[PDB]
């Protein structure tokens, strides 16, 4: 499958108005490294508590509870088996299921499709299948629609970036220091 090129990094850097070293640093620290499984489908993690929340909102009442639709988070099988979980959830409701997986290099939740400017959940999904460059573009859009994160990236304020991107427990995995060290390694 089409993996990340120097041009993918340069295009992303240009679109975000940051240096290439910043994009490589955030990719090294925040990505899954590869955006695709051996089978050629995008890497996903299926989030059954998002499936429960989104299908509840759609139906106006609680859906059936099972291993892929449950207010209790977890129950991961990992790797290719997450596609089997997605398939079971699609057979409950396709749009809720696709929105309840995290996709590609940066593990972006499908429920962000509309905010990210995709025409539909399906267009978001097609962008995950297209290439690693397309998945990096999903990440670019995510930064653009989050100006405070965008500004932290531009200013190389790794702690502010990690607090907003990784959340309040970012320091548990030292995300700020990993970003700073990665940046120095590429600069």
């Amino acid at each position: 499958h089409m993996a990340l090129t120097e041009q993918d990094f340069q295009s992303a850097a240009d679109d975000l108005g940051v240096d290439v070293a910043s994009v490589k640093a955030v990719t090294k620290v925040e990505s899954r490294g590869s955006g695709f499984l051996l089978s050629g489908v995008p890497k996903i993690l299926f989030e059954r508590h998002w499936m429960f929340k989104l299908l509840k909102r759609k139906l106006g009442h609680d859906p059936e509870i099972n291993d892929v639709c449950n207010p209790k988070a977890g129950g991961y099988l990992g790797g290719q088996a997450e596609h089997e979980r997605l398939d079971k959830a699609v057979k409950m409701d396709r749009d809720c299921a696709l929105q309840s997986a995290s996709w590609g290099l940066f593990q972006i939740m499908g429920f962000h499709w509309e905010a990210l400017g995709y025409a539909s959940v399906q267009a978001f999904v097609n962008a995950q299948y297209a290439s690693e460059g397309s998945q990096l573009n999903t990440f670019v859009r995510f930064i653009k629609i989050n100006p405070a994160i965008h500004k932290a990236l531009k200013s190389k304020n790794w702690a502010e970036f990690a607090k907003r991107y990784n959340g309040p427990d970012y320091k548990k995995n030292n995300y700020d220091v990993k970003l700073a060290e990665a940046y120095q390694s590429f600069k």
